[PDB]
């Protein structure tokens, strides 16, 4: 079976396009320019605050995107369901500066996998699904993978947490 790796990003970004960019293939955050990480294959999936990029559509020249399972164990997700990836489109994310309604502006991200941690409040609650997500690589290699908590060690709210297993031969045998 392939290995479930567990990762906790490394900070909480700022609003704007503080983006933490990380390769699921290498398994670590890699450093990518802001301005040039469209053209760069060097990452698989990015975060700003609960917002998720792949390596497609708008946000990226890879063969990434993002497809909603209806399974919720990782072990039990064991082949890429029929259905067609989602790539990135234009996205709403909250921009610096003081202001309420807070000020927003126009990015890039991922339709499905930006609801892979949901917010409701008072009090503020980050939710994430109880659903397995295929993620494709810029690559194009598949990988499952589960949101598991915005909240840190104190339960204080930024960082972003997750499990994947990612198949390196190229085909949708994820078991």
């Amino acid at each position: 079976t392939l290995p479930v790796k567990q990762v906790s990003l490394s900070r909480k970004t700022a609003y704007g396009n503080d983006w933490i960019y990380y390769s699921l293939e290498k398994g670590k955050e890699v450093s990518v320019s802001e301005e040039s990480h469209a053209e760069n294959t060097d990452w698989d999936i990015a975060f700003n605050r609960y917002n998720v990029r792949t390596n497609s559509g708008a946000s990226g020249k890879g063969k990434g995107g993002a497809l909603l399972t209806n399974i919720k164990d990782l072990a039990a997700c064991t082949t890429v369901p029929q259905g067609t990836f989602t790539v990135d489109a234009a996205y709403t994310i909250t921009a610096p500066g003081t202001g309420f309604p807070p000020p927003t502006m126009e990015s890039t991200a991922n339709e499905v996998l930006c609801k892979a941690i949901t917010f409701a409040g008072p009090p503020p609650t980050y939710t994430p699904s109880d659903y397995v997500f295929i993620v494709r690589t810029a690559s194009g290699k598949y990988a499952k993978l589960k949101a598991k908590s915005f909240y840190d060690d104190e339960g204080k709210s930024g960082i972003y947490s997750f499990e994947y297993a990612i198949q390196p031969d190229g085909s949708t045998n994820l078991n």
